[PDB]
């Protein structure tokens, strides 16, 4: 069947849309060709429309029941328990899509009469009406990017406020815990960047003749079917769950995940859906674990040999164990035909690779650099376009999200992260007096809150101290950041480095929390080194809850 269908409405914004980079005194100290920096909005909708509506293909045969089997077997291990609403309203974010049913946001999480009846009558119904179909709000997303030598808004269709507080009720133990039991060590989401590259790492080691791609989903959304979405059902299943639980999820199955009818900002029907949701709980998990059959099966069929699979929602990369060039693109081949089979074309082809440091996921890859006894040392980057794009735009306007302050949590050892973000957010962050201040950002999809000041700490938990003294990085990462400098209009190194040394003075003269980020985060810049020892609240930081699975589209606020 269609992806979609299509009425003739158009996908409308519900104000006014922002699409060039405002020229700011403080932007314009990060990134000077703000030209090419832009947001996506409804106006380019039509076109993303278009490319993700199609009929879809898709023939089942032995190898994937087989894995879906094996797959059903260990969730039949699994116990979801089931939240009360307290709880699910506690992990609704403060600033999420209000209801159209008279509250929003703050008295979900307030617990407001009148938020709780209401959630406590979509629940009851969806426990009654097993059929009926949900409704659901598609929009444009407004995302930032760098131009190329443009990307059209990209879709996301989420049910009301009410509807969600429930998915999690029903969902939220599921999702949570069912992806590792029954992918294991091939679910990406409990791996921390570090843990993410010492995997990577030790299973490229652990082979004789390593071979490894990445596997890219033309809109893999819309190639999920109805049947994958069933067969995902039947997973859940398996859990021992709450009789209110199995039939909230089969009722949510058939009435929301499988599809449903799709109303623009002024109400206006526009369509309908038979793929996958953007924005529902069930989309992260739902995703890595279809990706994760349809890949397993489809390795089986192609006779890679000895594969290990890394899988996050759709970003899929496999590693295996050679078998020459001739045969290895003849086998990467036989298995991009079973992935098509399965419904899960490819949209860039994928080409083998033997160097482990040219595989991206995730949109990252893996590099290496020294620590100050000269020992190498993996870590985590990428491409620093879109980061920097998006600080930039950060800086000149409020958003909910600052994604610099997830880049920079994330990207702690980068050559970019370090000398760019760091020094241009502590900077203006000491200026306006906000260092105490903290800040909404996203890990894997979940919302956090967290203190500038607290990065020293976080970087030491999640990356080690080296973080603060990594040098001499790869040639192909120098290559990469300066020739992203050179696009961008970013100011050079030695610039950078007078920032951080001002930066760095101002900060070591407050003392306390800011002579913590003066000392660690800006050692790079001084000549005269200081002892960079093992940081207390490192020892006391509970940061568990922050890799334990993948939550984008799932409107999910950890408080
Ligand atoms: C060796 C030495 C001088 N050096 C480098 C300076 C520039 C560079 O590569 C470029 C080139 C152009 C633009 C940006 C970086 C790479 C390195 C390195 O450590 O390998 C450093 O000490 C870095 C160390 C990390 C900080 C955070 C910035 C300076
Ligand atoms: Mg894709």
């Amino acid at each position: 069947s269609m992806s979609y269908t299509w009425t003739g409405a158009l996908i409308t914004p519900c104000a006014a849309e922002e699409s060039k980079l405002p020229i700011n005194p403080l932007s314009n100290s990060l990134l000077r060709h703000h030209n090419m920096v832009y947001a996506t909005t409804s106006r380019s909708a039509s076109l993303r429309q278009k490319k993700v509506t199609f009929d879809r293909l898709q023939v089942l045969d032995d190898h994937y029941r087989d894995v879906l089997k094996e797959m059903k077997a260990k969730a039949s291990t699994v116990k979801a328990k089931l939240l009360s609403i307290e709880e699910a309203c506690k992990l609704t974010p403060p600033h999420s899509a209000k209801s159209k049913f008279g509250y929003g946001a703050k008295d979900v999480r307030n617990l407001s009469s009148r938020a709780v009846n209401h959630i406590r009558s979509v629940w009851e119904d969806l426990l009654e009406d097993t059929e009926t179909p949900i409704d659901t709000t598609i929009m444009a997303k407004s995302e930032v990017f760098c131009v190329q030598p443009r990307k059209p808004a990209r879709l996301i269709v989420f049910p009301d406020l009410g509807v969600r507080v429930c998915e999690k009720m029903a969902l939220y133990d599921v999702v949570s815990t069912l992806p590792q039991a029954v992918m294991g060590s091939s679910y990406g989401f409990q791996y921390s960047p570090k843990q993410r590259v010492e995997f990577l790492v030790n299973t490229w080691k652990s082979k004789k003749c390593p071979m490894g791609f990445s596997y890219d989903t033309r809109c893999f959304d819309s190639t999920v079917t109805e049947s994958d979405i069933r067969v995902e059902e039947s997973i859940y299943q398996c859990c021992d769950l709450a009789p209110e639980a199995r039939q909230a999820i089969r009722s949510l199955t058939e009435r929301l995940y499988i599809g449903g009818p799709l109303t623009n900002s002024k109400g206006q029907n526009c369509g309908y859906r038979r793929c996958r949701a953007s924005g529902v709980l069930t989309t992260s998990c739902g995703n890595t674990l279809t990706c994760y059959l349809k890949a397993t099966a489809a390795c089986r069929a192609a006779k890679l040999q000895d594969c290990t699979m890394l899988v996050n929602g759709d970003d899929l990369v496999v590693i295996c164990e050679s078998a020459g060039t001739q045969e290895d693109a003849a086998a990467l081949r036989a298995f991009t035909e079973a992935m098509t089979r399965y419904s899960a074309p490819p949209g860039d082809p994928p080409q083998p690779e033997y160097d482990l440091e040219l595989i991206t996921s995730c949109s990252s890859n893996v590099s290496v650099a020294h620590d100050a006894s000269g020992k190498r040392v993996y870590y985590l980057t990428r491409d620093p376009t879109t980061p920097l794009a998006r600080a930039a735009w950060e800086t000149a306007r409020h958003t909910p999200i600052n994604s610099w302050l997830g880049n920079i949590i994330m990207y702690a050892p980068t050559l970019w992260a370090r000398m760019i973000l760091m020094t241009h957010f502590f900077s203006i962050l000491l200026a306006q007096e906000q260092l105490e201040k903290a800040l909404d950002c996203q890990i894997y999809g979940a919302c956090y809150s967290i203190e500038p000041l607290d990065l020293p700490q976080i970087i030491e938990r999640l990356h080690g101290l080296s973080a603060f003294t990594l040098h001499s990085y790869s040639p192909g990462e120098i290559n990469r950041v300066a020739s992203c400098l050179r696009k961008l209009g970013v100011p050079p190194l030695r610039t950078w480095r007078h920032r951080a040394r001002s930066v760095r003075a101002k900060l070591l003269s407050q003392g306390g929390r800011a002579a913590t980020c003066g000392r660690y985060l800006f050692n790079w810049a001084v000549r005269t080194k200081l002892k960079l020892t093992p940081i207390p609240a490192a020892s006391q930081l509970d940061l568990s809850g922050w890799f334990v699975a993948g939550y984008s589209g799932g409107d999910i606020y950890h408080s």
